[PDB]
């Protein structure tokens, strides 16, 4: 037999819960941040691409004009129509009508440790604050992001990385500056969405996010969706996060229009969520229900009803991995895949927001 266990508790800062007894060329200086120490230092970078609604910042000397070029398109081309329709509209806080996109080699550990950054997006920018470049920008990679090779460096491996960053962007304009509340969406599913962005632009599952889920032991022993762990193992996060985005679209009858609504919405994450359930999925089922039901359709895979992913073959390959004792307590919207082979009982001790869930 094998029970899906969830705590319910859909408050992310909650606490543990127990389970139970047994011009081109022109020239610019842009703060960037050495993320070996964090701290912020000076960039020089050269314009190489002044498009509709992109300007290509490039400050490694192994890229070409013309690779330059070929993101400055495709941002105008192809990024930036998906993410305004279907998530966003930046801010434009130096009234100039586009965004800048800084092209260079971002500073890390790579070299020391074989983990690398691969672009991101700062609200810092935005504002008039230390270290600000006081402009709608985002940070992307050159190397390793495009090859180990700086002599051939396939700029088209970032290209899905525009979209997610540039979804972080749309997402800070809409709850930062034009929502009364002035509160970020909760990271775990402004990562998601940006997730969701990215499979929107490849036309395909993000499969590395599935094989890294496949291979979690931390989600195995109950990683939460919704508690995001900065200093520990943040792959899992963006792993559950995808997921549970692209259950949402397959629940929601109007698919990827969901997003859009989660951003805009006034409310707080949760009530975004929600309410988009409301709307969307069933009028009477709650957001705790609903996540519980996720990681059953992680399982179950169910070709209709909650319990899958409308039999989408995007996510046929998810494998929950089951383990044989039942952590002692979960963090809110942590869940485990339990099996035993003998007669089991649910505690009758187990704290209120634990559910356990028969599979089979
Ligand atoms: C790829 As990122 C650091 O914008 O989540
Ligand atoms: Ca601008
Ligand atoms: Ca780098
Ligand atoms: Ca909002
Ligand atoms: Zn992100």
């Amino acid at each position: 037999a094998s029970y899906v266990v969830n705590n319910e508790n859909i408050d992310k800062d909650g606490r543990q819960a127990y389970t139970g007894s047994y011009s081109l060329n022109d020239q610019r200086t842009f703060t960037t941040i050495d993320n070996r120490t964090n701290q912020d230092e000076q960039t020089t970078a050269t314009l190489k691409y002044d498009g509709k609604k992109a300007q290509v910042w490039v400050a490694d000397q192994y890229i070409t004009d013309k690779q330059a070029q070929n993101i400055g398109r495709e941002f105008d081309e192809r990024i930036d129509p998906l993410i305004e329709n279907n998530f966003g509209e930046p801010s434009d806080v130096d009234n100039n009508g586009k965004v800048n996109i800084l092209v260079y080699d971002i500073k890390d550990n790579y070299d020391q440790t074989g983990t690398y950054i691969g672009g991101y997006f700062h609200p810092r920018d935005l504002y008039n604050v230390r270290g600000s470049n006081h402009s709608e920008i985002f940070y992307m990679d050159t190397y390793p992001s495009m090859g180990t090779d700086r002599q051939h460096l396939n700029e088209s491996q970032i290209y899905s990385t525009l979209a997610h960053e540039y979804q972080h962007m749309v997402n800070a304009n809409e709850n930062l500056f034009k929502e009364q509340s002035q509160e970020e969406m909760d990271p775990w599913l402004n990562e998601a969405l940006s997730m969701a962005s990215e499979q929107m632009y490849l036309n395909a599952p993000l499969n590395s996010r599935i094989d890294y889920y496949n291979n979690s032991k931390s989600i195995a022993y109950g990683h939460s969706l919704i508690r995001w762990d900065e200093q520990g193992d943040t792959l899992s996060n963006y792993s559950l996060s995808y997921l549970f985005i692209e259950y949402l679209k397959k629940q929601s009858d109007n698919g990827e229009q969901v997003f859009k609504e989660l951003i805009n919405d006034p409310g707080d994450t949760n009530t975004a969520l929600q309410n988009a359930i409301h709307e969307h999925v069933d009028p009477n089922l709650s957001l705790s229900k609903f996540m519980t039901n996720f990681r059953i359709a992680l399982v179950k895979k169910e070709n209709s009803g909650p319990y899958g992913f409308k039999g989408d073959a995007d996510f046929n390959n998810v494998h929950p991995q089951p383990i044989s004792q039942i952590p002692e307590t979960l963090a809110p919207q942590g869940s485990v895949l339990f099996q035993t082979n003998q007669d089991f009982n649910v505690p009758n001790d187990k704290d209120e927001d634990i559910s356990y869930n028969k599979v089979n």
